């Protein structure tokens, strides 16, 4: 992150910071718990009760991310819920002011439908968070298998040297040794393409839904510069609506731009 | 929105979707409400139960975003702590990992703190709705007087013309319908300037927050690419990491790149 | 301070730690309040009780001073003592452990001494970080008397504008003006220069503190030389101390340093 050199928790503005001032903290700060009700909190916990002690911290990871995906499902769902209230709402106003309102209604609409795509894509970096955590939680038996064998011929070398079971108990250490090294190896194989991958796919849909989000943004922009902001005195008539094509055709660039969107371009270019 | 020319509720792919194929939907689809618990569903009916007439959907809409604000407050907050349990699994793993880990998780900590300077936007963009919602409200109980004006006016009329109330009613309905005009006027006026201003500033907000995440993205991208894929075999030790001041200079470019945006400046050009 | 690009609290290790790997943390992590007793820490409430709003913080930050000396006070007696029972074990020992522990507790008993001066500078600093506080103090009472005054005048002139209080409470307020204005002025001047002169002189006693124990440390380092370390075996007779004159020297030398100590030289040089 970005943080000044002071003891003060707050961090030096952002040049967009300099342009426009940040705005006052949200007034949604409820006095509760605030981390999905209770019953994601508790299980949070639950994860780390009865699991593997290898893989309680990835028993959480990929658990975390599902908190993850049904926050942003009720966030893509009630949004889309605010698209369809916002264009209702424009039957009650002004033909302009219908015809944008409702547009904006359909961005929004676009909007929440990408969300949801990228709530799918997420899933499936979940999962296959889910699968490596499932190989080294089956790595942690063979751990557990040779930590109790050097245990066991520490104390039966200590009691005795003579003891029958220790010439097979060093075998036996050896046996595991091989055991546990062939999977190391390609557990540290499988964790490092597996991260790569999945992580290289998760900033893939970023990207998809952040490059879709900033057009349907800007056309947005274009879109609502057919809205009149002229202070129109009491007792005059307005001027009849006539940007119903120039809204139409506005879409329709949008779509085009939509449908032609390739991996290949790109216009944000990192330095 | 894009849809194709069929009975079918699927659309046509993008061209996105033609050169990596959608995934297989979410399997969080929980089989409850799904809808912010209970208490915001039936908030949302109360809104609409003893409220103004004409203020109704208003007085959903922005207390329905407020439900946008609390549900984002729980994506931004829950997945904050994933960057936390993330960077923390990087301990029991090999140092290229750990390196790699923990910066992702310096990248999308960056990426909860922005989306938290987007609910705080999206809260004023929520507030100035309130503004436009109680001014609306206001204007209601004009509409009240001059209904209620004109129903006695005809009612007293029809039971008989020579009623000493009727001189004096309409002058009263001339009363009302300059009281009811003048703020008619400025209402559609305060609405279009306030509606384009607030969803121009929203817009704006949501232009940031896109640039923004997608520059984290492909400047995380940059940093996944210090991540060997190698199948190393079994038995044979690995060569240490070395790319420690390769990822540091990559989160300086991010830096610098983050405290140099300008809004005279956007990758992103809609055509 | 210095930390890494990290959630993770850890910092990057030093230069010297990279020599020297970090020790483990101390077991003296008592279970208990661990802030000086418990009368210091309600003694820090009482100052922000009942006093001055302008002046809280600093009523604290003098006092809080008073804690760093009266803590300050105990290391430099209690170690005092420490230099005293290490020279006293010296004798229930072979003579040449005995005169390198003597002559280490000597050094260290300079170090309580130099610590000793350090509280008496530090006082110094608290005092004048005292005078500042009563001036600030001092020019509270007259905010109160603005504040007050805009008050009055502003309900006033909302109850009528005939009020005869007003004329002259319209002068007060530029009676308050030139008042406030003045010694507002001052406030930041002797505020500026004050914590200049305090903190220069602070770290000033700093630096002299810091050498001097730089001085003896390395000195004792060449005191600690004359200490054989050879396994003698045992049945064998040990051949007599003789660097009397030798440790005694290196005080000398110790002492021709430290009385030929001006602020005109110093070998710490920063870049």
């Amino acid at each position: 992150m970005h943080r000044t050199y002071s003891l003060r928790n707050q961090r030096a503005p952002t040049a967009a910071e300099l342009q426009a001032p940040p705005p006052p903290p949200s007034s949604t700060k409820s006095k509760f718990f605030g981390k999905a009700s209770i019953a994601s909190s508790f299980r949070k916990n639950a994860a780390g009760n009865f699991g593997p002690e290898l893989a309680r911290k990835l028993s959480q990871l990929v658990k975390t991310e599902k908190g993850v995906l049904r926050a942003m499902e009720v966030v893509a769902s009630e949004r889309r819920e605010a698209a369809k209230q916002l264009s209702l709402w424009g039957a009650d106003n002004d033909d302009d002011v219908s015809d944008v309102t409702d547009k904006l209604g359909v961005l929004i609409y676009e909007l929440g439908e990408l969300q949801d795509q990228f709530i799918d894509k997420y899933d499936q970096y979940r999962v296959t968070l889910k699968s490596i955590r499932n190989i080294e939680a089956s790595v942690q038996p063979s751990r557990d298998r040779k930590e109790k064998i050097t245990d066991e011929i520490a104390h039966l070398k200590y009691k005795d040297p003579q003891s029958t079971k220790i010439p097979v108990l060093e075998q036996e250490l050896v046996r595991a040794e091989a055991e546990s090294l062939v999977a190391e190896a390609q557990l540290s194989n499988i964790t490092r393409e597996k991260l790569k991958a999945a992580y290289s796919y998760m900033f893939d849909s970023l990207r998809e839904l952040s490059e879709k989000f900033a057009l349907i943004a800007g056309y947005g922009k274009a879109l609502l510069e057919l809205l009149d902001d002229s202070p129109v005195t009491p007792g005059e008539a307005r001027p009849a609506y006539d940007g119903y094509e120039a809204s139409r055709q506005i879409i329709m660039d949008a779509e085009s731009a939509l449908e032609s969107w390739t991996l290949d371009m790109a216009a944000v270019k990192p330095t």
